[PDB]
């Protein structure tokens, strides 16, 4: 899907008004994710909703991810209630901009 | 309140990122609002509809990456001629975020 991948890349460059770093880990990862999503779509297999997101966030933003978990550690120690993993995902996403 | 708890969460954030949060800024306010909601869901022991919640979060907080992901998803659907699920837009947004920055 050479022309398809090129077109997807162009939409991203136009939209974000940047040129991709084709050297970078983030880019290499994106193209691999797109190639794999193509296959899942062809096969009509479901997306993994949950624990997949966690690994992704850990790899893309280790510092925000681990920061989320230190927050959650303090919350558990204080409030004593269990913490559903989905909470580390939301916090990681709220921390990235800071 | 959870005032001291909040204060302690913010120090930890400041120290992790090697920064000072301007406590008279919109991003100090945004941050603590999201954090109080986390506390409330933990204390009250409430689960979230995770695909549903992420889509809402991303739309509000990463609107450029989210909207661009939806455009890509529609291209894939039209080219491959297959259904695409909502979860794709989410996982694709998360790969774009580090790209836009």
């Amino acid at each position: 899907h050479s022309q398809l991948m090129a077109q997807l890349v162009e939409v991203i460059e136009d939209s974000f008004q940047m040129k991709v770093n084709k050297e970078s880990v983030n880019y290499l990862r994106l193209i691999r994710h797109i190639r794999f999503t193509i296959e899942r779509i062809k096969k009509e297999e479901p997306t993994k909703e949950p624990e997949k997101l966690m690994l992704l966030l850990k790899n893309e933003y280790p510092l925000c991810y681990n920061t989320a978990w230190k927050l959650i550690k303090i919350l558990q120690q204080t409030l004593k209630k269990p913490v559903h993993e989905a909470e580390a995902v939301y916090l990681t996403l709220h921390l990235i901009p800071i």
